[PDB]
């Protein structure tokens, strides 16, 4: 689907990377969601249930959906567009080192914010400063660009 048809989105952290403490991973995901909820009518609530809209997984190689990861670097993560089942879900390649990004590894916060954009129905942007641009680059500044917000408002108002 192009967009979620309800506004109260739920998410389930199915498993964890050992790269970071669980509370840090939880917080990284919460911050990524808060980025999008500030600019949409959507809310994001954590649940402990397989019936969540956005199921979050860490995995390596072929991890059950026919879109395999590739070891260290290269592919970082992927997410399915809105809809039932696997649709909406977000998977992170645990052959990466997940971190807060400033030093070694990839920022789990930034990559999750990008993936959650796909999970809400956004495609890749052509603006290099936008969050939805198809290349990772670490930044400590505001991730959202006009294009990201215009993209998400087009879907959600
Ligand atoms: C080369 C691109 C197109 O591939 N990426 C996947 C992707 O786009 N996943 O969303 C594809 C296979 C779906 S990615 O995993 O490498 C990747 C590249 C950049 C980012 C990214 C992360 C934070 C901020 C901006 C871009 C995330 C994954
Ligand atoms: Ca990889
Ligand atoms: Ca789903
Ligand atoms: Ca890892
Ligand atoms: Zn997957
Ligand atoms: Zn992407």
């Amino acid at each position: 689907d192009l967009k979620w048809h309800h506004h109260n989105i739920t998410y389930w952290i199915q498993n964890y990377s050992e790269d970071l403490p669980r509370a840090v991973i939880d917080d990284a995901f919460a911050r990524a969601f808060a980025l999008w909820s500030a600019v949409t009518p959507l809310t994001f609530t954590r649940v402990y249930s397989r019936d969540a809209d956005i199921v979050i997984q860490f995995g390596v190689a072929e991890h059950g959906d026919g879109y395999p990861f590739d070891g260290k670097d290269g592919l970082l993560a992927h997410a399915f567009p809105p809809g039932p089942g696997i649709q909406g879900d977000a998977h992170f390649d645990d052959d990466e080192l997940w971190s807060l990004g400033k030093g070694v590894g990839y920022s789990l916060f930034l990559v999750a914010a990008h993936e959650f954009g796909h999970a809400l129905g956004l495609d890749h942007s052509s603006v290099p400063e936008a969050l939805m641009y198809p290349m990772y680059r670490f930044t400590e500044g505001p991730p959202l660009h006009k294009d990201d917000v215009n993209g998400i408002r087009h879907l959600y108002g």
